């Protein structure tokens, strides 16, 4: 489950978490993944759009 960041995103609030273009992380196999996806990078975890990432292995 392996990611990287196709786009800069930044949190909002609601549990959504900042990523920046070319970041690895990895997605948490949460139950409730949709348009949203549960991300874990080293500044925490929360919700980053499904769109803004993409598939590593």
């Amino acid at each position: 489950n392996l990611f990287v960041a196709l786009y800069d995103f930044v949190a909002s609030g609601d549990n959504t978490l900042s990523i920046t273009k070319g970041e690895k992380l990895r997605v948490l196999n949460n139950t409730e993944n949709g348009e949203w996806c549960e991300a874990q990078t080293k500044n925490g975890q929360g919700w980053v759009p499904s769109n803004y990432i993409t598939p590593v292995n």
